[PDB]
């Protein structure tokens, strides 16, 4: 139906809001909720009971649910669904012992039936301490075809042990979960639709693996240990988490009643995120008084979440019910009785508890703890507030005071990490230049060298403590300021990066290369030193040290051969084809990219993957007015990996974005609003070799947008008059009003709907078409926004590829960055490419369908993590081996507009646009901020003022 | 009690958190809700069944009410109070037909009693069209009596006319409800305590001056007239307002279904202020299709009160449902078709809608009405927002273009008032002391002296439009700038 629906709009335009009311059914049962809101965002009546219910039951914001139901009763009888939906929300806000009453009202009425006994009223004390109605409400039992209902048969039988029906009703229902996922397993990440029934699998097993002592000795599959495995969505988790409450009272003393609270704690743990906020009101009370410190902690988290941070801070001093002032020796409480003492972090940003008290109360706590990964990591961030708040930036002894609590912190830590080793090395190296600015002409040299020398001592201490594993994360940034002309900084950086490169050097074979071979000799003369004292302890490693150079020497001549008038390995790259006894890893964008570690297993650091093993046969050579070259590599294990020589500009720009998107993809993994939508930016490694260039990981199954814009569009004829097509396209002084017209007069040449039809004509029908569009939105909207907040420009009709199979979006050509596209000749003011052709792919009522809702999660997860994202880009702004293409000796100065560009992402991820002039600040909401920036695509006012080699007409 | 209670705490200072939980009850049944919030300010246990219920009936919050009452059923059987406050909280969200399903789930246990039939199941369809249960749940009839309960029998006797018995049933209870305000009558806001029962009294004449034209002629004391002089606490005024709805349903054509919805709006008109927010969730939903413009208008005011202004702003463009693009000849429907176009001026907050847009639209609105308070007072203030970040402060042409609109608006107004004739007389003297330093050391007086005279044309008009009674407030300030 949906396959044959958007096709039905294009030809034979039944216009949208006419036929619209049918269409919300098609998302409804399909559990495709992100359709519904955007589709309801086009309908103009909001007419029915049911459609507003269909709006409501899709989105699942459950606080205001019964209002939708109450009017629905007031027009109707039973008609089971409505009353059937009431009790959902009743259990949705878990109002269980009231549902118990709400059971028995329909016995006397018989609103057409008393079948909703069999639906939810089966449960009510499935959580709650009774089971006696549950004994009795098993009465239909052939009319029991429901997940929890047949599940409800278990614990009645599980207390009255019933060894036969124990295992047998499992393998009844164990199949009865799989039959729906036994649909024909189309491998497009089907696992995630998927996931609820997989959760429903993991439901059953902790019963079976724990009833065993009372079932007749072990009790394993430890319920809290398996609990870290899943999504913190909590709209999916809590059904397990409620079940994890359930057999706790089956087992006994040994203090059962810890866990009844502590799973109710871990109920409300994951309810601050992913709101269901009022349902956390029960989480606050589905409890005991067990460990009141760990409880009174939790209630303020809703208030850090919901509105008022005061009340939680005000509630953080019945914390002192739990002992201050003596009685401190509560080590197991001191695991968490001090965590709440951190969680006046809340109190940091409601001001006016005085400064030094926060300097007291925070820095009390490592001196209570010393391990305890979070130790100074909050105490960190208060200090660089004070640094700019102090003298800027001469006398900064706090730099010295900071970086202990950067470093000596992290030997305890493993995890909340990514923000700091920037700032470790950053505020190390942002110290450094000012010392030569004293050595330029100032007089505090006697102090500040020794102060830097004190700071220099702080470094090497913890580098001997810390594994190189954590340094591997920031490794390009560690490379990034090798051009210290400074005293011991580089000397420490020698023993930094050696001790880095001592372990795991194979990934880091590659990253030495681009700086080792640049023109820029001050680097290069220094670069080979950086080898040597590391080489000094390598001895086994030293061949590959030689070999990788000897690789890349030939790999220069990839991009230094192409003067040629389709050519071979066997013709000219015989030197490469001569290849004996060298193993070097094949750039594998997964594996230079560093999974970090939770869970106190120090350290073990591992990745999970192959070396060269010969080449492919020959080189197909693109022209593109540049002559690039299709080279495969064949891999160790026969997997051909396809690389591109490039005769273009610098790629060291583009390197860091491939870090950056993956770092986002890590955080896009960790939260799962994204994963219910299954979105990721397709990373692909670009390893530069010179400031001329290096290598692109080509992706197969790919085709640019303009060649897609040729093909079917050629079959309906391409307006190919070129400069005659660009006749009235004058410079800026010609009216946009006129440029509207030539656009609008030649819009009518350029037809939209091919992008739907390409998405048909090269695609099979059944459902593989579908999730390809669920790719196609949720692909594009991320690197829209990620491209927005990184201000990238010039998304050409040949810059964007797509998978032939999955159609995921692909972004290349990352040169046209932050506001270079606004520094440009015709400055791109369009925030990201989304032409009308880009619309009509995810076509009519894809128009603002999933794409909006997809774009929500992006900015949300962006504006969730400001600072653990943010100052990566500061290093990217302060990497001095970057363009400004522009030669000299004193190279690698500074992107001089960085401190402006520092702002130019901050307010965007504060949700503050450019300060449209003569107006204030006032940050948007996310679902605010999107819709403005959506219409920035279809600003044809702006879009006709766009540079035409970028093809906005396309 | 509280005379002697906190007197006890001052001598032999047996401090309070020992002797604590009793003191709520002193504040509790007195209905002194300020005190009960003061209890948890000092309580350092926050522990128990009763106390955590007992604060919540003083908090005014009604979202998490049902959770706290659910906790009682976690720990107790019936013990009427706990279940008795459940359906209150259900009525706190106004959950009538669900309460109808919540009816028999006590009497499939007959859980110690009949009393909750006798209170709100006696009601629930009181506030709804139905009467059938309300007829029949009125069976005990003596172990039933509450504010609503004999009040329940009134509309049953309005659906069963019974001219003597109807007027009896007023004179049955109307005096009996004054007995609580017939307490010891001390003028310390004797009226004030008062007020709930006074409003409860105010109900009953609005029966008599309304039911008579169905019943035998008294037309007036219409069902909204006296409303505009009431206290918007609206934990109180709702007790009018639902019962204000259905006499229009107890009356008929004349289009019942218009005004039934139209009153149901004004639930939300004072649910946005004075929040109890979640029962706005039916304030939208207590309507079918009547007068979409005003209905979607207040639906913005959930958003403007709550969080998301764009979901306000976007849903202020099924404004465009309500008639777009000409055809406008709907003067009364116009008269708040345009008021919605003033609460598209929310998104002064949500910036990047462009400068000129609101400068178009909220200047396109004083095309219309030119009395009608709501036009220019915003359309003033958006301008000196800009004149701050304009040129400062010699070329200020728009001095002139503003001070029409304090005046020429307050021409039609009296009401959104107090700030503006300051600014009128302020901008007249924000006018000034540029000039004597244009007089002393400049010559850019060229337009500005004339533009002062342009301003001086505007003053003389409205100082002869406006009665000086309405100059009297900033008249003090006029004595300042002699």
């Amino acid at each position: 139906a949906v396959m044959h629906f958007e096709s039905f709009i294009t030809e034979k335009k039944q216009n949208i809001q006419e036929h619209l009311g049918f269409l919300q059914k098609l998302y409804a049962a399909m559990h495709e909720p992100d359709g519904v809101a955007g589709v309801s965002a086009i309908r103009k009546a909001e007419p029915s009971l049911k459609e507003q219910i269909l709006e409501h039951e899709s989105l699942g914001l459950l606080r205001d649910a019964t209002a939708c139901y109450d009017r629905a009763i007031q027009l109707e009888p039973d008609q089971i669904i409505h009353y059937h939906g009431v009790v959902k929300s009743m259990l949705g806000l878990g109002q269980l012992s009231t549902v118990i009453t709400q059971v028995n009202g329909v016995h006397a009425n018989r609103s057409e039936w008393t079948d909703e006994l069999n639906t939810y009223r089966v449960e009510a004390a499935w959580k709650l301490s009774q089971w006696d109605l549950v004994e009795n409400y098993l009465a239909a039992d052939g009319k029991s075809t429901t997940w929890s209902v047949r599940l409800g048969q278990l614990l009645l039988s599980a207390k009255k042990r019933d060894i036969t029906a124990f295992y047998d009703s499992l393998k009844l229902v164990r199949a009865e979960q799989i039959v729906p996922l036994s649909a024909a397993s189309f491998e497009r990440g089907s696992y995630q639709r998927g996931y609820e029934y997989i959760v429903r699998l993991h439901m059953l097993c902790e019963l079976e693996h724990s009833i065993k002592p009372l079932f007749q000795v072990a009790r394993l599959e430890m319920t809290q240990n398996s609990y870290r495995a899943k999504e913190p969505i909590l709209a999916l988790r809590r059904a397990l988490l409620s079940l994890n409450k359930r057999p706790d009272y089956n087992e006994m003393v040994g203090e059962c009643w810890l866990q009844s609270a502590r799973v109710a704690r871990k109920a409300g743990h994951h309810q601050t995120a992913y709101n269901a906020l009022l349902n956390a009101g029960e989480s606050r009370l589905a409890e005991l008084y067990v460990e009141r410190a760990k409880w009174l902690w939790s209630k303020g988290d809703v208030h850090q979440a919901l509105i008022v941070l005061q009340k939680g801070v005000e509630l953080c001093f019945p914390e002192n019910e739990t002992p201050p002032e003596g009685k401190n020796m509560l080590i197991h409480g001191r695991a968490m009785l001090l965590v709440g003492r951190f969680m006046e972090e809340t109190a940091n940003f409601e001001s006016n508890a005085i400064m030094k008290k926060y300097k007291d109360v925070t820095a009390c706590l490592p001196e209570w703890e010393d391990g305890h990964f979070y130790l100074a990591k909050y105490y960190d961030k208060l200090m660089p507030m004070v640094t700019d708040n102090k003298m800027e930036k001469q006398g900064d002894l706090i730099r010295y005071i900071v970086l202990h609590f950067g470093r000596s912190l992290q030997y305890g830590n493993q995890f909340i990490y990514q923000s700091m080793p920037r700032m470790l090395t950053l505020w190390l190296d942002y110290g450094t230049k000012a010392y030569e600015w004293e050595k330029a002409g100032r007089s505090d040299r006697v102090q500040m060298r020794n102060d830097l020398g004190k700071i220099n001592k702080v470094i090497t201490e913890h580098t001997n403590y810390l594994a190189p594993y954590q340094f591997l994360t920031a490794f390009s940034q560690l490379i990034s300021r090798i051009c210290h002309s400074h005293d011991e900084v580089f000397v420490v950086l020698m023993e930094i990066i050696a001790k880095v490169f001592l372990a795991y050097p194979q990934q880091a074979m590659w990253m030495m290369t681009a700086v080792s071979k640049s023109s820029y000799p001050m680097r290069v003369n220094r670069c080979k030193e950086i080898l040597n004292k590391a080489i000094h302890m390598k001895k086994s490693l030293e061949k590959f040290v030689g070999d990788a150079t000897r690789l890349t020497d030939k790999l220069l001549e990839l991009c230094n051969k192409p003067v040629d008038g389709h050519f071979k390995m066997l013709k000219k790259l015989v030197e490469e084809a001569t290849f004996s006894e060298i193993l070097i890893p094949l750039q594998s964008v997964m594996i230079p990219t560093l999974p970090s570690i939770l869970g106190t297993h120090a350290n073990h650091a591992s990745h999970e993957w192959a070396y060269i093993a010969g080449f492919d046969d020959m080189v197909e050579i693109l022209a593109s007015l540049q002559k690039p070259k299709k080279i495969s590599l064949k891999g160790s294990d026969g997997k051909f990996y396809i690389m591109m020589c490039k005769p273009k500009d610098d790629l060291r720009k583009d390197c860091r974005l491939m870090e950056f998107n993956s770092l986002i993809n890590k955080c896009l993994r960790k939260d799962a609003e994204s994963r219910r939508r299954e979105l990721h930016i397709r990373t692909y490694a670009v390893i530069p070799l010179n400031d001329e260039c290096g290598i692109i990981e080509w992706v197969n199954n790919t085709a640019g947008l303009r060649p897609i814009l040729t093909k079917l569009y050629k079959e309906k004829g391409v307006y190919m008059t070129g400069k005659e097509l660009r006749q009235c396209m004058l410079p800026k002084s010609a009216a946009l009003s006129e440029k509207l017209k030539v656009f609008r007069e030649f819009l009518l040449p350029r037809h939209p709907p091919i992008f739907h039809e390409w998405f048909l004509r090269t695609f099979p029908d059944p459902t593989s078409w579908y999730s390809s569009r669920s790719a196609y939105c949720r692909s594009t909207a991320v690197m829209s926004m990620v491209g927005y907040i990184l201000g990238l420009g010039d998304r050409h009709g040949e810059n964007i590829l797509f998978d032939s199979l999955t159609g995921e979006c692909v972004h290349v050509d990352f040169n046209c960055l932050f506001n270079k596209g606004e520094t440009f000749e015709v400055p791109e003011i369009v925030p990201f490419r989304l032409t009308h052709n880009m619309v009509n792919g995810m076509g009519p009522m894809g128009t603002e369908g999933l794409f909006r809702r997809a774009c929500e999660v992006t900015m949300r997860l962006m504006r969730d993590q400001r600072e653990p994202l943010m100052s990566v880009l500061k290093t990217f702004l302060h990497d001095p081996l970057v363009e400004w293409s522009k030669l000299n000796e004193t190279g690698e100065v500074v992107n001089e507009k960085a401190k402006t560009h520092v702002l130019d992402i901050e307010q965007r991820l504060q949700g503050v646009i450019k300060t449209r002039n003569r107006v204030t600040g006032l940050p948007l909401s996310i679902e605010g901020h999107v819709h403005y920036l959506i219409q920035e695509a279809t600003d044809e006012n702006l879009l006709c003022q766009m540079y035409l080699g970028w093809t906005p007409y396309m």
